């Protein structure tokens, strides 16, 4: 499947694409404001994620650091990034279907729209000003708004026992972005699409 990744933000982001144990396509690249980056993702890919990283510095060997979403210091991500990271999540060709969502379970850094460019399903969006509204205890100095699990490391916020409820903190993400996962056991906002659909991820889809 084909994903076009478009930076509509006024600032540069460093896109990243990974399935956790391996890069998807090149795994990462710089996107200046307006740039689009087309990647191919193998059919049957399970647990793929795309995210933006902000304020990165990389040397000529692709090694460095980002203030949000850093994946162990690499331009080309093999692993998932450090929170806070708004996440586009997908599992492809799973019994004839594609499954897509946006998640705030690992916090939020950049607003995002995740839409099919082919027929037969709707997209999802989390485009509210979560960083500006972020509760004081969840603010990340680097920028971004952390999830409560990352900050506090409790069983309730992390849903370690497989039973947990919504919290003051998850309700904040949910009030601003009803279409994104706000905690591990949130009512699913997954969208089912035809197997082998193609997609566009747009950073800062509004402004």
């Amino acid at each position: 499947a084909t994903f076009e990744i478009v930076n509509r933000c006024s600032y540069t982001v460093w896109a990243a694409a990974s399935k956790g144990d391996a890069a998807l396509d090149a795994g990462g690249r710089q996107l200046n404001s307006g740039e689009s980056w087309t990647i191919n993702v193998e059919p049957g890919t399970n647990g793929g994620k795309i995210w933006a990283r902000t304020d990165c510095y990389f040397d000529d060997s692709g090694s460095g650091i980002c203030k949000t979403g850093d994946c162990g210091g690499l331009l080309r991500c093999k692993r998932f990034g450090r929170p806070p990271t708004t996440l586009a999540e997908f599992s492809l060709n799973q019994y004839g279907k594609d499954y897509i969502d946006i998640s705030n379970i690992k916090g939020f850094n950049v607003p995002m729209n995740f839409s099919p460019t082919t027929r037969g399903c709707r997209g999802v969006r989390c485009a509210a000003d979560i960083v500006g509204q972020c509760p004081a205890k969840l603010k990340a100095p680097g920028g971004g708004c952390n999830d409560a699990c990352t900050v506090f490391q409790t069983s309730e916020y992390c849903c370690t026992t497989g039973k947990c409820g919504p919290t003051e903190y998850s309700r904040f993400f949910k009030r601003l972005c009803p279409d994104a996962f706000s905690y591990v056991l949130d009512k699913p906002t997954t969208v089912t699409c035809p197997g082998s659909s193609n997609y566009r991820v747009t950073f800062c889809p509004t402004a």
